[PDB]
């Protein structure tokens, strides 16, 4: 009877804000993506083609007062999980990637009664990385920037919480140790366009395990 | 005659069970979801010590139950359940922790709904993983471990449950390159620092060794 | 006239899909008997490092539904045609070992002939358990897979046979794999749990590298 | 005026499609004659030890359907047009012996003519079975792929070549093997799949590595 | 007022693709022109074993159709809006002698700009044709693709290039070769059998491995 209720509340909700009611930030209203990096593993450093492949975590995290509701209107129901393809989401591109990223993990977010969006890919990366002076103690340095590639400054502003990137699950068994990782925003104008596009540069320090 | 008769029931089962309600949006903290996980290891297939992946085939018993999928089967002539296409219901978002590569299915995706609700769904799946291979040609083996759980959904939406912590090693390939010293599947309860919710895994440990 | 044989068909295949309930599979009441049978075209690869191995082949699958029966004189003597495999259904035949997903190399596309029976030789590579030791030697390797549906019993999917022999008439006759037999064969297996039969129709190979 | 040659277009090809019954495929009343033809770019790698070969060709297909004929003066002159592939029937052309599913390298459009006549040139890298024993000798080495319908007898898909020879006019320069000769001959066969035989073009290719 | 420029944009894409059928594309009577360039990011492999060189970088196409045209004015300001690339006809601008299928590296979408220009910058992977002899040595290695449509001539479709000069800007410092010239050069092809002609544009690279 309750259960059917907020089975029926949340299957209400989502209907109310989809099927009935966002063709993406414009410059006014512009949208802010906070981004954060969690690494879990290099596994797999070639010299030959100086590509590097890593496994982490990108939690994304957006506001849209088109996912506003009232929870007194629903049952109560603070948040719920849809799948990512229900709502719009951002087109975060890596801007030196050398294949198309592959997906770990479920394309599910969490919305929350205030419109805040979180969205966390897991996602194998093959880009441009010298590891010369990886079997070295100073290690090898790698960079690899993430933005949106298609909205300017003007519609999607990037920031992060930490400029240091989350460690705490990093593969202790990984061939490769990680000497230090940063996030750092960065605003970049190229030739094909007068505005300044957003991204955040995500620079690895990273040797051989010994 | 009496055969079409009982596809009728079948069909108008299906329809009734799929076209009637807005579909199951999933589990809430109000309306929380115990899911099954077994595991049955078919083969490691591949042990790679200069990245430091393993490469296993195996199947996942998922069994759940939902009380929008109950009948009773004295109204659809006697049908107990049916095997319909995973992509008609909804499923649980299992997903491991530390894999490398995309998951590939080996199998259909057909799950059985019985008159009480219960689905059992058993995909069977190519996975790598984060595995240090370092003790494979050693006597006593090597040991790897990789957790399975919700990606999205905490401890308060969805429960895990093993029904035994034995994993099931009755159809491991002979003649596999690597043999199993031991496989274990056991339920795990970590709180995080981000947030109070507690969260669920099954950790699968597995020993092994080149089998020779 | 022509042009109508072209409407008939468009009418015909409406009458079945479209109009008609959709197939719910097999049931213990509904049984279906599904025939099956490989052709071998080539061992591509044994991979003695992963115990691997791969081969390439059709697949001929043939079964029958009433609820795909017409009679020809009601649609302008149209006695069969072609057909997406995906606006059918299809039985969950699986191979039991493999390693890999089966690649498609063949059209997805069947043939329904209007008694209600249907034809659908999907052709694949195959990646499957193997430990090819041997396969250097005069004696040679012997492989076997298995297949059969995933979810259905003998008492909803009869698996069978035409023949135990594997048809080695389309083999490649340059492969670097020569093929010493190649059988097929039905087993019908109870399990103390359950009470229905299990079919499979176990795939062997033997074969050697060729010279 | 640009605005009226668009409208022209847009209403022709919404004639055809939109307002008409589609094509279900040759039948044995209505047989239809498919012509082929191979452009071998490279011969990009060939493996002796799984004995596969893969090629870069386009492959032109065409064909001619009354379903798809129209008088260029009730349509502004318009004499042709391009399509996306999935808008038109097109046939199923299938490489009989390849080891790997074929790769495409060209966009899914094709060119309709007044006349009904269709043009279609995929693009395509094939892996196949070849022998490649004797391509570091001076005779080099022999290989043969036949192409033909999948699901269509030799009743209702007739193949047909407007050449016996494979056009090696932009078969690349500087590629690790010379062609010697290439051709595309039409045979009939039959298989114990079907009572009926079936036509395919088989594609002989004869070729060596370059030495200068 | 956010939730207006949010309107104003829904109005206006809903104007733009409904009021009339999709442009349905260049036609003998309206030719379009099409604007090629490329940021060469990296030479990522050259293998002399196949012949085949690997690169990745990004392509920027611009057009323009008299259809995607409106007044700021009428629409809230709205100067230009970016749109998924499925939503408007895109050119057919494909790679003559690849020897892969094209690997997208980018979100495809565009960026559709009041005056009725489209910008759509796809970042690819691309394996082509390619002899790397010469690359170990001073003078370097050369290698040449075209790219246009594939199935319109030069009466429908004609290309152009605002430089010659391939943008270098963004080319991997700690690349494995270092690019010594790239430039990107429109081309006009006639052939004997058709009356028509057929514009390419061809990409050269001289390049080495890098000291
Ligand atoms: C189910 O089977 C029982 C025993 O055969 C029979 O008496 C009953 O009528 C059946 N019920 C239905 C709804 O078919
Ligand atoms: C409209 O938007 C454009 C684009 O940025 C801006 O430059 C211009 O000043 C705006 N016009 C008005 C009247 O605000
Ligand atoms: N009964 C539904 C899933 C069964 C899948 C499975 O484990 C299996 C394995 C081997 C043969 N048949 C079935
Ligand atoms: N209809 C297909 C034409 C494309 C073939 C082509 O232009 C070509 C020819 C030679 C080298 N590179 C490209
Ligand atoms: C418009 C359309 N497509 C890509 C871009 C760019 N985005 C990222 C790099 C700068 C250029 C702009
Ligand atoms: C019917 C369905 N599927 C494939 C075929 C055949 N076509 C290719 C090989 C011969 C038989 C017939």
């Amino acid at each position: 009877d309750d259960k059917l209720h907020s089975q029926a509340n949340l299957m209400r909700l989502k209907s109310d804000l989809f099927n009935r009611s966002y063709p993406g930030p414009t410059k006014d209203d512009p949208l802010t993506v906070t981004l954060g990096f969690t690494l879990q593993d290099i596994v797999k450093a070639d010299s030959s083609t100086n590509e590097v492949d890593l496994v982490y975590y990108e939690q994304q995290r957006w506001k849209l007062n088109s996912l506003m509701w009232d929870p007194n209107e629903y049952g109560n129901i603070t948040d719920f999980r849809t799948s990512a393809a229900d709502i719009w989401t951002p087109d975060i591109t890596a801007y030196s990637s050398t294949r198309p990223v592959q997906v770990l993990s479920p394309q599910i977010a969490v919305v929350t009664h205030d419109g805040s969006v979180m969205f966390i890919p897991a996602q194998r990366l093959s880009f441009m990385c010298d590891p010369t002076g990886v079997d070295s103690e100073e290690g090898a340095t790698c960079a690899v920037k993430f933005g949106s590639w298609v909205y300017s400054g003007f519609e999607i502003d990037l920031k992060t919480d930490t400029d240091q990137v989350d460690l705490s699950s990093y593969y202790a068994s990984s061939k490769y140790e990680i000497l230090s990782a940063t996030q750092t925003r960065q605003v970049q104008h190229y030739s094909c366009c007068p505005e300044p596009y957003i991204d955040v540069n995500l620079v690895v320090k990273f040797r051989e395990r010994r």
